């Protein structure tokens, strides 16, 4: 599943570290699991970038759905655009925090 | 009617209330009906005041249905906050229902 | 097929006549053929608006694909946004003309 | 190689030549291969210079495959002119292949 590498990719993007983000992405492309990489990058776009740059989510979902159809090797070019966009995007996890607060606030 | 309470809260630009009713609807467990209603709200209550909100809403909700819970709640949160904060218009909805009434 | 009403809708949008565009759209919604209405509005977005407003095509395809899933009656609200957008959009059919010129120019 | 001639014409920002090779490819009749290549060109040759071009390209080509000919040629024309006129970047492509080479 390469969950260790997926975690390193999320930390790299959260830390706005574009060279490390591309390195961990390269390791996942060589391993060949496009579905798990597309799923994690979609979650990162909404969790870590979120409301700071809504257009990053449009470009991420569009590229990753197209990538899963095109398949490797050409899919690596679509993924490269996504990873650079997310690593160098303004970022806010406030949507994630607000959602979990609303769930915690429900009467039990 | 929790879906109608969510629509009223988004129309009123009330982020905290909108997320409260969203949390209740996530726990009630009908994602298709929540997604359908948020899509309608984006075109009915935001509409021409902020067309980008419709692209954000449809993109996030289609992706949310594909990734499922638990992560779908994060995508839904982005949609609900966007719609609650967005400028508001009912002009396209009104124009359409005026034109349909004119046929009779 | 209501091809007469679909033709009147295209002429209404080409002529930037928003009230006539909504009237012909209303007639097609009452008739109930969402697929034929979605197909014609997609072609109008690329043929008549085209390169003058590329974002009109993104908003049109997004709304109409969502509409065909939601179904009437709520689909009328999505379609209303599309028809007003296209009727009041800047317009150029230059992509249509250039494509047909390139086909006519091929050696035979 | 007509697909490679189309890529060279788009890279050179040559609208007339790009539409010439597109017309040849439409008549040759393989829409899936033309759509795949134009999608790759949008991310490889335009890339970060104009991200909107990728949204336009994927949206139009998916719709073109769904509506078929004859109308698909109009959607394809919008894509090819957009990519030929667009600002050009290979920076994302290069960065990705540099990172993959660094693994070895
Ligand atoms: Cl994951
Ligand atoms: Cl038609």
């Amino acid at each position: 599943g390469h969950y260790d590498v997926l975690s390193a990719l999320q930390k790299s993007i959260r830390g706005s570290d574009v060279d490390a983000s591309l390195h961990y992405t390269a390791r996942l492309i060589e391993a060949g699991d496009l579905p798990s990489l597309a799923r994690r990058l979609t979650v990162i776009a909404y969790e870590d970038i979120g409301l700071a740059n809504p257009e990053a989510q449009i470009h991420t979902v569009t590229a990753l759905d197209a990538a899963q159809k095109i398949g490797f090797p050409e899919a690596r070019i679509l993924i490269a655009n996504v990873v650079i966009d997310l690593a160098l995007s303004p970022k806010s996890n406030s949507a994630y925090v607000a959602m979990d607060k609303a769930l915690a606030d429900l009467k039990t």
